[PDB]
């Protein structure tokens, strides 16, 4: 029996929680490290077993013991307390590069060489190409583009919201080209470069994937991976949502690398050229292909946010024809990375009003906010205060909840203020960081019960202990989609649905675009 808390810390200024299982309001304080009371308040229930005790009013940073009934906490206030966690969250993307040396200066104890440096196949054919650089998506070495979308667009939105506070935060500078940029934008490149060798000149569509044609043993190093690299057919999701994050990238980029800008803006339209000439042909792996298929039956929110994005960078009213039929579908407006529609919402409610209907925006604008409420009442009657269910709690449900936490705080860039915005961001910080039924904080490197062993065959197959640090872990799942977790985990509520073992995929792996929202979210709060 124990506290549950935020593990990292708490802003200053910022909203203060702890939890524990009750069954009635017990007092609590919290005392400078050497004695002396500062702050006391009583529990309060908030459903099931659960009492919180706020201590927002708390504004003097420290180190504090938090003391309620027999249990004792250490709980931390400081101006700035996620810049750190921030910056290993970013930094993960350099630890994910495939490629290029990662020296010790920059890596410490998890530096390597450059890895997959040979060509990859066009599957069926005696082809060779070079799809060089970019990150490892997950736990295993395969570069996929639809899932690749919305870790790029992730960061060149933090780029865009929160610059100031992502300025104070440094990734791995000696392994990106000079001039250095913004942190954002200098991790994203390497992605974006990828990126845009995987558009066949031929044609303009986009390779799905790049992977060996299966995965190698958890205990592999990225560097000894010899298995032959093969690149998955066209395919019009990795097309669309290639083009959707170049065209965005052609925008974010023009003040910084305009060489770069110009040519996504070019790769982009060549993609949207693709789309037109082609079948919405759901994606399906080859024979002898068993890596990651990122498949996905619906394809029009891709081709929304495709659209969307070309509205957004050329700014010519013309693409909005195409746009608000699309719009006005019944697509889920969500942030990845099968179902994409809400990044087309804010490409199209963020594009100049000169070239949209004003009455199409405020009906978006109208959806937008109404579907804010449903996720609104959602953390309203959840203890822990997240917009989640428990049948919510799937394969990556951090990653759910953050893109939730996510999509309050892109609406406020779009006049879209919705009241709960800030008080849902902290909350899911707050579970991520262990404020949840496991106690457990889903990143590793941070709190006092960090993540130990990811899914993660550098982690697992270098010799160090401790993991990559920075790394968010998909959390708990109810579906039970591995060997280890349906062994130790049926029956169990769907929040406790999570195992910190290696071979736990499920619940335990990381990717790049479950850190992706989380840097979003993250630097959203830091910029207090
Ligand atoms: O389709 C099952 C789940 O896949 C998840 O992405 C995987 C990917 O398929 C693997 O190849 C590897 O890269 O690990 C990833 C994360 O565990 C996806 O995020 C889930 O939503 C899917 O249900
Ligand atoms: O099905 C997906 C999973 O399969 C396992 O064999 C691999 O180790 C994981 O990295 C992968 O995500
Ligand atoms: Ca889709
Ligand atoms: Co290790
Ligand atoms: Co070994
Ligand atoms: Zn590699």
């Amino acid at each position: 029996k124990s506290i549950f808390y935020n593990q990292v810390g708490y802003l200053i200024s910022g909203d203060k929680r702890f939890w524990i299982q009750a069954h009635e309001p017990q007092p609590f304080a919290l005392r400078t490290p050497e004695g002396q009371a500062v702050f006391a308040g009583m529990t309060k229930p908030v459903g099931g077993n659960w009492y919180v005790g706020d201590f927002t009013a708390l504004r003097v940073p420290g180190t504090y013991t938090l003391t309620v009934g027999t249990l004792e906490a250490r709980v931390v206030i400081h101006r700035r307390a996620y810049r750190d966690v921030l910056e290993a969250m970013l930094r993960f993307f350099d630890y994910q590069l495939c490629g290029v040396v990662l020296p010790e200066d920059e890596a410490g104890p998890w530096a390597h060489g450059a890895c997959h440096t040979s060509d990859a196949k066009v599957f069926g054919t005696e082809r060779a190409l070079a799809c060089p650089g970019g990150w490892h998506d997950a736990g295993d070495y395969g570069k996929y583009t639809v899932p690749a979308a919305k870790a790029v667009a992730d960061l060149l939105l933090a780029h865009e919201y929160f610059p100031a506070a992502l300025a104070h935060v440094r990734p791995m500078r000696s392994v990106h080209r000079a001039p250095h940029l913004p942190p954002a934008l200098e991790v994203a490149r390497e992605e974006i470069a990828w990126l845009l060798t995987m558009q066949d000149p031929a044609t303009g569509g986009v390779y799905h994937k790049v992977t060996t044609p299966s995965f190698p043993p958890l205990d592999t190093r990225p560097e000894d991976d010899d298995a032959p690299l093969v690149l998955s057919p066209i395919s019009y999701a990795a097309t669309a949502t290639f083009c959707a994050a170049m065209a965005h990238a052609a925008l974010v980029y023009r003040p910084f690398d305009p060489a770069l800008s110009s040519c996504c803006a070019d790769a982009a339209r060549r993609a949207y050229a693709w789309l037109g000439a082609h079948e919405m042909q759901p994606f399906h792996n080859p024979d002898g292909i068993l890596t990651g298929e990122y498949g996905d039956a619906e394809l029009r929110d891709e081709l929304l946010w495709a659209s969307c994005a070309l509205l957004r960078m050329t700014g010519d009213s013309a693409w909005a024809r195409v746009c608000e039929p699309l719009l006005d579908l019944d697509l889920p407006w969500e942030l990845g990375w099968a179902d994409v529609a809400l990044y087309g919402v804010m490409d199209y409610l963020r594009t100049p009003r000169a070239a949209v209907s004003d009455d199409v925006r405020n009906k978006v604008k109208s959806r937008l906010l109404r579907e804010l409420d449903a996720l609104a009442a959602m953390a309203e009657s959840h203890p822990f205060g997240i917009p989640m269910r428990d049948d919510d709690f799937i394969w990556g449900s951090n990653m759910v909840l953050l893109n939730r936490a996510m999509a309050f705080l892109l609406a406020e860039g779009v006049g879209v203020l919705h009241p709960a915005a800030h008080t849902v961001a902290q909350r899911a910080a707050d579970y991520l960081f262990g404020a949840n039924p496991l106690g457990q904080c889903y990143v590793t490197g941070f709190g006092q019960r960090p993540v130990r062993h990811p899914h993660h065959r550098p982690s697992v197959a270098d010799d160090v202990d401790h993991p990559v640090p920075g790394m968010v872990v998909g959390g708990p799942n109810r579906h039970l989609q591995d060997e280890i977790a349906r062994a130790q985990l049926a029956g169990r509520p769907a929040m406790e649905a999570y195992i910190d073992h290696q071979d736990s995929y499920s619940t335990n792996e990381v990717a790049v675009y479950w850190n992706s929202p989380a840097v979003f979210v993250i630097a959203a709060l830091l910029e207090a």
